[PDB]
């Protein structure tokens, strides 16, 4: 599994055009969902995300994390992080979960983000559908796991 | 070294706050440098940057590059991608390149960039300081690499 987590000021979600998702400060994270992932993969991001401590505190650094500073999440669906660039110019997808039934997993990741913080901080994004987000990019802080490097 | 990029209908990069950078559409690329990274671990970025067809382009799908289309690239430097997390929740930058030289290589970079593209096309940010992006993710579309898997 693969997240892309950006550290952000805020964060606007947009459908065709209108915002539906909003969060001010916190992280958004770009999810990937291999089609091998078992739950467990899921429950490593879930946990990091919230438990990875991308803020500088008081005269000390990366310390404070999201649930700490009470700071929100917003959570995007992205196949195009198994876009493979190693045969050419066009990136083929293959390795991605099929979307039927990647949904399924989505929406249970959801669930639990919710149950491992506060459901009142936890947005997300249409699954099937074409987006548009504007970011604030803090920093940046970018951030990459590929929960198959365990 | 590293990438993420994601395709963006605009970018502005402000800094600590007065501005730097616009891009309108294009590509924005956070760019991790490893220690260790061979000027080709460098081309194959620039290379796959640039020739990347992530546009729609007609009845077509993943079928234009931003050479094509006459599109930007923002080239932001970004070291937290060897945030090394795996074990502990404080992220280990062990395997980062240290910011001086980390300097040329960028610089070096974005040089081929430009000697490759355009020069007018290729807009950066500052260096190792506290930058402040708004980027509009259009897609959204985002694309990792780690040039070492690469063989
Ligand atoms: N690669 C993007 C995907 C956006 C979507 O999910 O529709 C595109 O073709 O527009």
């Amino acid at each position: 599994m693969r997240v892309v987590i950006q550290r952000v000021k805020g964060a606007i979600l947009s459908v065709r055009l209108e915002i539906i998702s909003e969060i001010k400060n916190g992280l958004i994270c770009f999810l990937g969902i291999h089609k091998n992932d078992t739950w467990e993969d899921a429950l490593y991001i879930i946990r990091k995300c919230l438990n990875l401590r991308l803020w500088n505190n008081d005269n000390k650094t990366w310390d404070k994390n999201v649930k700490d500073l009470n700071y929100e999440l917003l959570i995007v669906s992205q196949f195009t992080l198994f876009g493979n660039t190693k045969k050419g110019n066009k990136p083929d997808f293959h390795l991605a979960k099929e979307p039927n039934e990647a949904l399924i997993f989505y929406n249970k990741i959801i669930d639990e983000f919710k149950k491992q913080y506060n459901d009142d901080k936890i947005k997300i994004g249409k699954f099937g559908n074409y987006m548009n987000i504007d970011v604030t990019n803090d920093g940046p802080v970018t951030i990459y796991i590929d929960t198959h490097d365990i």
